[PDB]
């Protein structure tokens, strides 16, 4: 049967657009979805989408015969200063197959092995700082795990160094991009955009894109000024062709290239970092497992390339911090062409649907009862899981490109974070999770107790 979706309290004339008036919307939704169920109508003046939260609907939205990638309004936001990058841009744009195409080798777990040597260097310097901590100082988690992901995408992706390990106050570049995505985002919740209030906004936000664009631009010129041959992803982008056109990306489009990866690599990646933390420390027993593997495995001073993808329970302990608090949390289809949804809902060409993925995550029908649970155990089997029914690092063609990386730095940061310290939350921390751009566990603190292990 054709069946009436549900729908979330309205507001008269405004429909349901309060109800994202919120610093968690994400939350909000969440919320609203364990109310109303697997899928609902968000309807707003001029604007209908669909919230699906269970495998048994999204498993469908994943058919890319049927849906696509869409920008949202929040993408749309972003490509004021992503540009025509592979995150915010649609498919069928030209440069998205031709960007996909050339840097696809240079993500792959294969290439991870050049990367390896640029992430130890980064994560070395986060292990030094904490093994020279006064007793009785604390570490400020995602703070600390924002210059680890920052820096290793800088200095892996071009060579260069953010320094965040020297600084207090966040290098030039990072100050006008933090303020870019927070002036994106606080777009969404902006009525009357135009109203002349918002004329200091403006002109800083076109500061901000000034600053990004001159730095990336002239690393970009730099680099081609020199002829150099590097170990990273703007080599690649230079010198790459894409096999379908013969053609190479031009400077305009690696300099978005550049600025998205630096987007990704900051608090979306870090996020992880600190939420396989937060539960570590909440999990003892999980800790312990943990801390045996990285003992057991990592038996050189620094990690080899070969000991990180030994390193199966931090993987699994990743796997499940993904599932509960997806860093990325939702992302937007449109439907190619007339079709139904689940036998019951009719949708038209263009009609679009959010993925929100910590609900999906949270499918008592995929994962069992014991849904808010955090047990890495639940990966030991990964041919058992469905069907698209975890799906943190989004879907098909247009997935996550930073997956391997993202999850080799983790591996290898999380490894040697167990490997030299034992942990302690000291103040019993009680997790809240702030929204921008991502997830975080804002004001989570811990101590670290040296192991005294030498990196020597
Ligand atoms: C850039 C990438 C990393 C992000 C992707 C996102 C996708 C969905 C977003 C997001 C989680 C921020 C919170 C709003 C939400 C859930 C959303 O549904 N937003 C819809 C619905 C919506 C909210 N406000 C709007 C204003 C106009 C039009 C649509 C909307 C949208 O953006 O389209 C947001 C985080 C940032």
């Amino acid at each position: 049967t054709i069946k009436e979706m549900p729908q979330p309290k309205t507001f008269g004339e405004l429909k349901n657009l309060p109800l994202l008036n919120t610093d968690k919307p994400v939350q909000a939704l969440m919320k609203i979805a364990d109310e109303l169920g697997e899928i609902f109508k968000f309807e707003a003046p001029g604007r209908v989408t669909r919230y699906l939260s269970s495998q048994r609907l999204i498993k469908e939205a994943c058919d890319e015969s049927r849906f696509d990638k869409n920008l949202s309004q929040a993408l749309k936001f972003v490509r004021d200063f992503a540009g025509d990058g592979l995150f915010t841009s649609w498919t069928h744009e030209k440069n998205w197959k031709k960007a996909h195409n050339i840097l696809l080798p240079s993500f792959s777990q294969q290439a991870m092995k050049g990367y390896h040597a640029m992430m130890v260097d980064i994560a070395v310097q986060l292990v030094q700082k904490w093994e020279r901590l006064n007793a009785d100082e604390h570490i400020e988690v995602p703070e600390d795990m924002t210059r680890l992901t920052l820096d290793t995408i800088g200095l892996c992706g071009f060579n260069y160094r953010f320094n965040s390990f020297y600084r207090d106050q966040p290098h030039p570049f990072i100050t006008s991009m933090v303020r870019a995505l927070d002036e994106a985002m606080n777009k969404l919740q902006r009525a009357n955009p135009d109203d002349p209030a918002y004329d200091e906004n403006k002109r800083q936000f076109q500061e901000d894109i000034k600053v990004m664009n001159d730095l990336v631009d002239k690393i970009i010129a730099d680099r081609k000024a020199s002829g150099e041959q590097s170990d990273d992803l703007l080599t690649h982008m230079l010198n790459g062709k894409d096999p379908e056109t013969g053609e190479p990306l031009d400077d305009e489009n690696i300099r978005y290239q550049i600025i998205t990866f630096l987007i990704a690599g900051h608090e979306t990646t870090s996020g992880l970092l600190s939420f396989a933390l937060y539960f570590l420390v909440k999990n003892p027993h999980v800790l312990q497992k943990a801390a045996e593997e990285a003992a057991r495995v990592l038996v050189d001073p620094v990690p080899s390339y070969k000991q990180v993808k030994q390193l199966k329970y931090v993987g699994m302990v990743l796997n499940e911090a993904l599932r509960l608090w997806p860093t990325a949390p939702a992302f937007s289809l449109y439907a190619k062409e007339d079709t139904v949804l689940g036998g019951e809902y009719p949708l038209e060409k263009g009609d679009e649907l959010m993925v929100l993925i910590p609900q999906l995550h949270r499918d008592k029908t995929i994962w069992g009862d014991d849904v808010e649970e955090f047990r890495p155990e639940r990966f030991e089997n990964p041919s058992a899981i469905p069907q698209h029914a975890f799906k943190p690092f989004g879907n098909g063609q247009r997935a996550c490109i930073g997956q391997q990386f993202a999850l080799h730095e983790a591996t290898l940061v999380l490894g040697m974070m167990l490997k030299h310290f034992d942990f302690e939350d000291h103040t019993n921390y009680e997790l809240d999770i702030k929204e921008t751009l991502t997830l975080k566990p804002e004001g989570f603190v811990v101590k670290a107790k040296s192991k005294k292990i030498p990196l020597g």
